[PDB]
């Protein structure tokens, strides 16, 4: 019971004390930490209503029952009179790095989540390090501290789709008065890059600032785990050498994928080349149907792009399909072209890239449609979207004994656990999780807190809210309807639907009837919100405070007693009535 | 009980139907009503976990205990084979006319809320009138069906406020790639309300082809209550008559008011001729500091204006100050001139409005500070917006007898209700309700929905969501900071705030800590989410999602436990930590 879990804290913990708020012996040992800087978690036993339980309970360990206790490392090491005698005799600091490891945490990966996950543990006193390498693409794109999202992921993107916006700030600033001439203006793309690259480079170091503040020991290399608690790395001078750690954290995230065929990699970039490249792709092949790839196909047309996407199968697979092909059919009629149903089978090259002028080559793309026909059609740029995927064989020796799945990823219970016991994984590595980045960062607080600081509180991976930014954007809360018929079957489903149109579309003579939402609620239990979508300006912001209400489980009554504010668009869903079953059409 | 209910419903329903979806014998008296065209509510007995008491309890009034039975206004009409015998007979439809009035239902006031309770009486079978005249203002300014909202309120001052944010879209246009020079465009009045005109045109006329479908008749006439049941209308052509209704809604809103000075009402407008207005206002006063005030302020300096606000006492009376003061450093700091402190005493004239050449006069404004000094400067318009008030001696005859209150608005029960039993209002003639557009709408729906078709919901009109579209879009729900400790005490309130900033605002060089957001929790009640507050881009879709879990009640750790979105703003709700409390400071 209360019985085992202080076991485990007193075991993990690299410093900590017992105390009461209501103390001056408490607070007259804290003091005596805070001048000597050495940094501990706390546990006000006045605080918890477990506290009596266990201030006898500690004794299992001091043979004492009074406040304070300090323990370093498992190990008890005094009462106030014996710290400040450890003190005075200028003994303490010698006691506080006694560790049977190097660090007491090391974070294999310095993205997100790992990130994340050791700042917030030496907050609590554990010696931390961190390390992080960035394999060169094939063409050599690297890039500095913080992972995916920071560099080659949402951070990059989501500026650049801003910039897409902005070709239609310009359009309607006309009907509004302004007296610009949207049909002469032109987008430059180097000068686009050079600041997206500026925000990048000041998030890189405000990160290298962050860990040395905290007292975090930063390793740019190349780290692999040989023994449970040996890690081995490697420089830039290829330097190798052994540190060890009480606890390590695997947090490497993953890479983007390649097809399997003639001139891929040769000829083709991905994601991670596009955000600092140094020319205008051009006319340009999307291959892939992922978010990822919709997303980029997106703002490369709103940027005056000649843009395709080639699509093997179905658009987003996993969303919403009714989202799915709303969300496409306004990227067709708004430019971006689709060949449906086509898969690539080789690229051979006809110009180099001519790195002097800032300038592409030019492709010959070779595909069939599944009907048959053939595909054949030429690009300026050919950019792959097919999937990403961790590779742990380069990080994590199939001898220590940590259970992968099929995937590729790692399995883990619901506190983030390796197979052996000092180990954990977070990120998306995880397996079956949900692939975000403020999922990771959710993962690597919580996690470190229970490690070094006595924490019980879990991650709730379920109904995690979503937001594709495509020129139309689309946010997302719980289950897909197709999803929510399949589990409790079509009679106990009702859905509630509507059209509308933002206040601002008005005068700048938008469309009548693209935005879409809807409400997937369940019949026999309360008409219980499933799930929420929505399409149309500003998803996400629309949806991140209903992901509150649903996670307390919300009903569609909550929604009808609730007020909107108006005029916005967020208001709709307060006020809907007309359902999928009735029949009645959902337009204005 | 059950009992006193139904007595109820069948008074007031023009014509109702008790039935079972299981039954042929409902479905063949349904058929005849669809085909005569006889609109009539329905209640589905066999659907109230109450069905079994009411279907014996009815007899009181049929003395009968079968499905189908059929009322028109209080009286019982007959089983299945007497409707159809009055059908095949040809004399159905005369006695669904029978009433002792000539409307079941005359709704004096076609705005907001007006129309709402109009439209969704006639759904279920009630003979609805409804009335709107639009009392020219001092100049004579004067617009269409739909009210305050739809025409001198939340729809022509938004897309006014859109077209002042496409001002920070050009600038932010040129760091994103973009050729354009923002500092060689200008923006043209005249041609932003022309299309702010044509948009509330076709509202106006939307709401008059609504009414017709829906069988109500609309009378462009002022009305009058003169005894409970008489309601007297003059149109036009000055012409005088009675009509005569079972129930009378009162739903007129309210008109600007003016300073008691020299000069206000002559050489002075309010905020119902600013948005028709035929020319640019030029150097304006704006006395007032209302939100309507900050707001119109707001739009007309980011329209290249000259602007100046002069305060009696504080910004946003009511609403949190710490905002407040935000909200108004945001303006300064853009441009609008603030009077601090300070109050008109006359306005005198020193050009007539020029209206062959669309150009303003010019005035002389007199005024003095509240320390002593003197205030003294020429402006070519002055806008007066100092405070909303109904006019009911209007409209009301003292003499039937509805209590007003001191204020000059209507005192109702929780059910809208007035001091006369046939009679209710709504909007913004209800006393200490809050006076938004949705409310209103909010309020005649739900009405409606219980004198015509036994509907017991009422309107909930606690925890109402605002938004200020100032400059920076200030977003609240809940009580703010100030009235949380005055109601519990400032030990039992703690407060979570965050500075912030948009990614967009990265790349544009926009201001580090101007974005705010803050949880004003209490303590003692599992730490409830007493208000909620931000200070950004966007607020109204920000806000509105939150206003459902407050609504449920929510807590910090549901916040705590959901997840964020990224990159958004919203997101920052999720991941709070510093208290006010701390001392921590709240920067990025
Ligand atoms: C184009 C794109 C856009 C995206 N947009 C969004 C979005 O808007 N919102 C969202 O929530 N998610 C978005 N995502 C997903 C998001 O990036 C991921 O959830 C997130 O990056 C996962 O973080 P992580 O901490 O698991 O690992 P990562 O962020 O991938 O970081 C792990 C780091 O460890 C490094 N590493 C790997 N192996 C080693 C080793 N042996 N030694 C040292 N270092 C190593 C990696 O190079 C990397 O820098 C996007 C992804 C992409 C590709
Ligand atoms: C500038 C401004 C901006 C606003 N912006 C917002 C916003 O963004 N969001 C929001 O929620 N609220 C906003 N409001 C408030 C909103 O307009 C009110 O809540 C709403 O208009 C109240 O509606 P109502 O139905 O009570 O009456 P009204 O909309 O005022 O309609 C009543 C109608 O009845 C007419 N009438 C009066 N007497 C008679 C008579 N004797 N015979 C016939 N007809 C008569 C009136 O002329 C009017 O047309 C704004 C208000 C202003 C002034
Ligand atoms: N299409 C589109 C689109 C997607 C998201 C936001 C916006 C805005 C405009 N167009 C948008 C024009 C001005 C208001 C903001
Ligand atoms: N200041 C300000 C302001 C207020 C509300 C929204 C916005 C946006 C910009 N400025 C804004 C620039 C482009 C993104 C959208």
């Amino acid at each position: 019971g209360t019985s085992q879990w202080l076991r485990k804290t007193v075991d993990s913990a690299a410093v900590i004390l017992f105390s009461k708020t209501t103390c001056p012996y408490c607070k007259k040992v804290k003091d005596v930490l805070a001048e000597a800087k050495i940094k501990h978690a706390t546990i006000e036993l006045d605080q918890l209503s477990n506290g009596s339980a266990i201030q006898k309970c500690l004794a299992s360990f001091s043979k004492i029952e009074t406040v304070p206790q300090m323990f370093v490392r498992g190990k008890f090491i005094g009462d106030s009179q014996t710290v400040l005698k450890y003190y005075s005799n200028d003994e303490l600091a010698g006691i506080v790095n006694e560790s049977k490891y190097d660090y007491d945490l090391i974070v294999i990966g310095g993205g997100s989540g790992g990130l994340a996950a050791g700042k917030e543990a030496a907050k609590y006193g554990a010696k931390t390090a961190v390390l992080d390498y960035v394999e060169p693409t094939p063409i050599g794109t690297t890039w500095g501290l913080g992972g995916t999202c920071v560099n080659v992921g949402c951070i990059p993107k989501k500026l650049m789709h801003q910039a897409g916006l902005l070709s239609h700030a310009l359009e309607d600033a006309e009907h509004f008065g302004w007296s610009l001439d949207r049909s002469k203006i032109s987008h430059n793309w180097s000068t686009m890059v050079e600041g997206v690259q500026s925000h990048i480079g000041s998030l890189n170091w405000g990160y290298k600032v962050a860990l040395r503040d905290n007292q975090v020991t930063y390793l740019n290399a190349k780290g692999r785990l040989i023994s449970p608690h040996e890690v081995q790395i490697t420089d830039k001078n290829q330097k190798v050498s052994t540190i060890t750690g009480n606890k390590i954290i695997l947090a490497t995230g993953e890479r983007p994928k390649y097809p399997e065929i003639p001139g891929a990699v040769e000829y083709g970039i991905t994601s991670d080349d596009l955000f600092s490249l140094p020319y205008f792709p051009g006319k340009t092949l999307v291959i892939g149907a992922s978010y990822v790839a919709l997303e980029c196909a997106g703002f490369l047309a709103s940027l005056g792009g000649d843009v395709t996407v080639m699509v093997r199968s179905i658009l987003l697979r996993g969303f919403d399909q009714q989202m799915a092909e709303k969300v496409g059919d306004y990227m067709e009629n708004h430019g971006v072209k689709f060949a449906k149903l086509c898969v690539p089978d080789e690229i051979k090259q006809l110009k180099v890239v001519d790195t002097e002028n800032n300038k592409p080559g030019l492709l010959l793309v070779k595909g069939h449609y599944t009907d048959g026909k053939k595909f054949e059609e030429e690009f300026e740029t050919v950019i792959f979207a097919v999937g990403r995927e961790p590779q742990l064989s380069k990080v994590l020796c199939e001898t220590v004994g940590v259970k992968l799945d099929k995937n590729g990823r790692v399995v883990c219970t619901d506190d983030e656990q390796t197979t052996v016991s000092n180990v954990y994984a977070i990120g998306d590595i995880n397996a079956g999780k949900p692939q975000l980045t403020p999922v990771a960062i959710q993962a690597g607080r919580y996690l470190a807190r229970r490690l070094f600081a006595g924490a019980t509180e879990l991650t709730d991976y379920s109904n995690v809210a979503t937001t594709v930014f495509t020129p139309l954007e689309y946010g997302a809360c719980g289950l897909s309807e197709e999803d929510a018929i399949e589990k409790y079957g079509d009679k106990d489903i009702e859905v509630y639907h509507s059209n509308f149109k933002p206040l601002e579309w008005t005068v700048a003579h938008r469309e009548d009837n693209v935005c879409y939402m809807k409400l997937v609620c369940r019949k026999s239990d309360n008409m219980r919100v499933l799930g929420l979508h929505v399409l149309g300006p500003n998803a996400g912001e629309i949806t991140q405070g209903y992901a509150v209400a649903i996670k307390m489980g919300a009903t569609k009554a909550d929604f009808d007693r609730t007020i909107g504010i108006h005029p916005t668009c967020s208001e709709t869903f307060t006020t809907l009535h007309v359902t999928k079953k009735s029949g009645v059409s959902p337009i204005v």
